[PDB]
């Protein structure tokens, strides 16, 4: 019932993600010179460094907010990829499954802790 536990859990999960080779394309903001049409397609850029920074700044209130930004990384990748058979797309899908598998208990524990708090 620890309401704050999510934060270290998410720090640990981001560490795992940074160790995953599949995260390499998603670790830094897209270079807008290198992909000059990016912002024509993507309204809200997001990357794992930004997520980690936001977390470490104390600018997430909940794991749900972190989970929304991480999912945006994957939706951005999926939207910019020209093919479902692309390398980056395939990496997105794998990393997303890994993330979703690990974030599920973080979310459940948090929501459970909050419910207990308001019981
Ligand atoms: C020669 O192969 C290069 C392959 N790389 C790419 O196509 N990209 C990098 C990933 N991406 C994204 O949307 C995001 C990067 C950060 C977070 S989401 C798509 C695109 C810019």
């Amino acid at each position: 019932y620890d309401i704050q536990a999510w934060k270290k859990q998410c720090e640990e999960l981001l560490n795992l993600i940074f160790q995953c080779e599949d995260s390499e394309p998603f670790r830094q903001p897209v270079d807008l010179l290198e992909y000059p049409d990016y912002r024509d397609i993507i309204d809200t850029p997001m990357d794992f460094a930004t997520v980690r920074e936001t977390l470490e700044a104390g600018n997430y209130e909940s794991p749900m907010e972190l989970c929304k930004d991480v999912r945006l990384i994957f939706s951005n990748s999926k939207a910019y990829t020209p093919s479902k058979r692309s390398r980056i797309y395939s990496m997105s899908l794998r990393l997303s499954a890994f993330f979703e598998e690990h974030i599920s208990s973080v979310l459940s524990d948090y929501k459970s802790a909050l419910r207990f708090h308001k019981r």
